[PDB]
């Protein structure tokens, strides 16, 4: 046999696919908190500074953040839930194409100039 | 009179796919460079030592990662670009649900445990 070559490629895919998915969500919760933020700007002003200062830093892990939002204030949080389940409802659908054509287009570009 | 109630949502969807996408092909390009990192961690040790002190602080925007790549090893930029393409290729169908569903029972945990 010949086994200075590996066994495996490294693509641990259930693994990947849920650490991406884990990352859509924070980010989509990232995403929420951004609109909640500038609704408060039109109807709450002084919840909106609160909110802001409150989050700048936090945005880490978004089910982390959404645990401590409802020690603080139960009913923002549930505010933030609605809004990133909202986006994800209208917009997780489209990303699959978006990120492959996204990627192969990237690609494209730089193995054009490149090679 | 629908005065003080606003407009719209600023739920500017076109932008915030377009966004999401741009952090998921960036997350996806991360990803990639950790599969090359274990491939060569096995093939080539100290090219992954390089690979790993070079990337060090670098994987924020995966487009200048790997131009910034490029410069030093176009073998390893082309290299991270297929492995990022293939990944895609395999999960991306698959991160829609995984993402809904995810936030939808992640929201109701939240639920569950305090209200």
């Amino acid at each position: 046999s010949s086994g200075l070559v590996p066994r495996g490629s490294h693509m641990n895919l259930k693994q990947i696919a849920k650490d991406t998915a884990k990352t859509l969500q924070s980010y989509l919760t990232y995403q929420a908190l951004r609109t909640v933020l500038a609704q408060l700007g039109e109807t709450n002003p002084p919840l909106a500074l609160w909110l802001h200062n409150f989050s700048a830093g936090k945005v880490q892990d978004g089910e982390k953040y959404i645990e401590e939002l409802f020690l603080e204030k139960p009913d923002l949080a549930l505010r933030i839930m609605t809004v990133r389940e909202h986006i994800a409802e209208e917009i997780a659908e489209f990303l699959p194409e978006m990120v492959v054509t996204g990627i192969q287009q990237a690609n494209m570009e730089k193995r054009r100039q490149h090679l």
